[PDB]
């Protein structure tokens, strides 16, 4: 039922019997608590996790606009599933108008409703804090066939339904949504997406995916424990420099030490007085220090550590967030494994969801941003033709048509011997004029 | 007799210590990445986890050790 | 392979040696508050007279000879 039917088992034999027989709870790695989301929650609100998201995001935004409306390359763009099959103007109409009801999140504009700039940047958080996103999708009413509006919905509210058995259902209303531990409303498998960017087989899971803030839970809370650390030296006590004893056989009254006090600030206190030298003839005078000479932050390589550690299960290079690389170079490749697999994510979420409404022959995909490898794609090209690819060869093999002129391979050379070539078959060929010439 | 078997049905599904169901070789593909030839083992893979256990579980109190500071 | 391994003993000046049932006692209360992970920050507290640690082995050890290896 959970994928579909087959003869092996993928989800747990015997259900979870503190669960609501209605839907399948979704818990931690090692069944510690029934309740995970609760608890990420309370994470989502960190700074490193949230500089994460938000750089991330930014780095998202840009890519987020139709090509065809940008001056540049950079954009997405919705083609033909074949490179080499033929645009027309009805497809091509067809196309824009999809391009334009994605940038709009609906058949017509609505400045009530989230562009799709928003809706990316609420994916990624989405993804990167919980590992789950889900977007309800609104058919027309007049005809269930077709979409006409899409947004997006919290995933901690979103469940796996059950039947009466407790087995997850496949048919019908598949996804559930639950507030405040009741159920409110339900979900056919069409009308709701569910992306799982970090899958699991076994069966405990059941599916959900694994959120990478679970695995870094324990460093999180060294990490936030560590600065309340460093900041509760001021915060909190302790910031003395040290004692001034002053020995005598009675402890003077307080009294006297209130008009100590008062002929100390008199004189030494502020920038008044700043460099003087004050005077006391006591039997002896010692000053304990509690503090040394200078103080500075504590713990600073075990914090660069668990950033770097928590930088690497996300992917993102730890000195795009003000941090040492502990091993490297203390930006491409950095990018090429951080952004180009969301990237790819969502753009594989919103193909298979959204263009399946209208057909196969359409797909949705990114662009922009790679000269290099296109540079390097152009350059295998350019080195090919020398000696191998003729022109014509080439120009068909990337879906266009030849131009007249001949199959040539380019070199200066090689013309040369087709035209010596062809002049000096000519001249044989003429010599049949002799031939006949005879008869 | 227990020797493992080839025609038919070859591997086979246990939850909770119960077989539930099995397959024939076309039916269920079986992928092992680091074989080994010793009979002990008996085809089965070997996995880098179990050789870095002993790493892996002093990492872990390595961390706890730092951790306990605080 | 072979014994030289020690860090250190640890002297505690009594007019008295203690007897041996009471430096068992003495050890199942170290073990049990401070050996391992667990309670592996923790101080303990004495009230003797005195008490010195001596050192057999220096701050940190490592390969000898190496140059002449070499």
């Amino acid at each position: 039922s959970l994928y579909g039917q087959q003869q092996a088992y993928a989800e747990p034999f015997i259900e979870m019997m503190d669960t609501n027989p209605e839907f399948r709870d979704k818990r931690s790695y090692m069944k510690n608590e029934h309740n995970l989301h609760d608890v990420l929650k309370k994470f989502g609100n960190n700074p490193i996790l949230n500089a994460i998201i938000l750089t991330r995001s930014n780095q998202v935004a840009m890519y987020c606009q139709p090509a065809r409306y940008s001056e540049k390359g950079l954009g997405f763009e919705v083609r033909l599933r074949d490179l080499d099959a033929e645009p027309g103007r009805k497809e091509k109409e067809e196309m824009k108008r999809i391009e334009d009801f994605i940038v709009n999140t609906g058949k017509d504009k609505d400045v009530d409703r989230d562009s799709f700039q928003t809706f990316c940047k609420k994916i990624v958080r989405d993804t990167y804090i919980y590992d789950q996103v889900n977007f309800e999708k609104v058919f027309n009413k007049n005809n269930k066939t077709k979409l006409e509006k899409f947004i997006a919905v919290d995933p901690s509210t979103i469940f796996y339904a059950t039947d009466k058995k407790g087995k997850i259902i496949k048919g019908g209303k598949r996804f559930v949504q639950v507030v405040d531990k009741r159920v409110v409303a339900s979900f056919t498998s069409r009308e709701l997406a569910m992306g799982i960017r970090n899958p699991r087989t076994e069966l405990s899971s059941s599916g959900y995916g694994l959120s990478e803030v679970e695995i870094a839970m324990k460093e999180f809370i060294a990490y936030n424990n560590t600065e309340s650390f460093n900041d509760r030296f001021f915060s909190h006590g302790g910031t003395t420099r040290g004692i001034l004893q002053i020995r005598s056989d009675q402890q003077q009254s307080q009294h006297a030490l209130e008009n100590f006090k008062r002929e100390w600030k008199s004189s030494l206190s502020g920038i008044n007085g700043s460099w003087q030298i004050p005077v006391v003839m006591a039997d002896d005078i010692k000053f304990v220090n509690m503090t040394p000479t200078a103080n500075d932050m504590q713990f600073e390589k075990w914090l660069n550590y668990l950033i770097n550690i928590i930088s690497a299960l996300y992917g993102i290079d730890p000195a795009e967030i003000g941090f040492p690389n502990r091993g490297g170079a203390t930006q491409q490749q950095s990018q090429n494994k951080g952004l180009q697999p969301l990237l790819r994510f969502i753009e594989d979420l919103v193909n298979r969801h959204i263009i399946s409404e209208y057909g196969d022959k359409y797909t949705f995909q990114f662009v922009g941003g790679d000269t290099k490898s296109a540079t390097d794609k152009l350059n295998i090209l350019k080195l090919e033709t020398q000696i191998f690819k003729t022109v014509n060869e080439a120009r068909e093999e990337q879906g266009k048509k030849p131009i007249e002129g001949g199959d040539i391979i380019l070199d200066a050379s090689f013309l040369q011997g087709t035209a010596q070539l062809q002049q000096d078959k000519q001249y044989n060929d003429g010599k049949q004029k002799e031939r006949l010439q005879m008869m």
